[PDB]
């Protein structure tokens, strides 16, 4: 329970907020997708295609284990699915970057939707969104409204840390 872990959907801007936060609080910033992708020598798309989702999820689960040994606190941005690992419990204080369905759908591109059929019909897209939101909300210490831009998300994270310094 040492780090500030940002969770949420693709496109909620976790990374960007993570970096800002690193600067703000004088802390190192890590990114789970970047770690795994720089290791394997492939992008994340390329991993799922070349290696399979199961294999990525194993890298991911393993990587959580590693990060729980870091000594100093860091700000960690995480991939969308990371919240599926029981393992993630104990890594740190999770903040959900809450973004709305409409804007998250608009933020996806063609390559993203090309390979995931659930994103292409309304009904399933919403159903997916609802069940995974509930999973981010379950697993979150703080919910952050990301709809107001990065600065406003940053102001909320800092509010909470101002109030409970045991966090950082
Ligand atoms: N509570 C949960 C549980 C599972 C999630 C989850 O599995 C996610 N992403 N999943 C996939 C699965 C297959 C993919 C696939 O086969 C290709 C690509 S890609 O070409 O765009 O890189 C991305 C893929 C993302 C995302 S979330 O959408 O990442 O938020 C969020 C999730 C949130």
């Amino acid at each position: 329970m040492q780090h500030l872990v940002l969770i949420g959907f693709m496109g909620s801007g976790k990374s960007s907020l993570a970096q800002e936060l690193g600067l703000a609080l004088k802390l190192e910033v890590l990114d789970t997708d970047m770690i795994i992708s720089e290791r394997v020598g492939l992008s994340v798309r390329e991993i799922f295609e070349e290696l399979g989702e199961d294999n990525f999820r194993m890298f991911e689960k393993n990587l959580i284990d590693e990060l729980k040994t870091l000594k100093t606190p860091h700000v960690i941005s995480t991939g969308g699915g990371i919240v599926m690992h029981e393992n993630l419990k104990g890594l740190g204080t999770t903040f959900y970057l809450k973004m709305d369905f409409e804007t998250l759908i608009k933020r996806l591109n063609q390559k993203e939707r090309a390979k995931r059929p659930l994103l292409n019909n309304l009904t399933q897209a919403k159903e997916l969104f609802e069940k995974r939101q509930a999973l981010y909300e379950k697993n979150a210490s703080f919910i952050i409204d990301a709809r107001g831009g990065l600065n406003n998300s940053l102001k909320q994270v800092l509010q909470f840390i101002a109030l409970q310094p045991s966090l950082s």
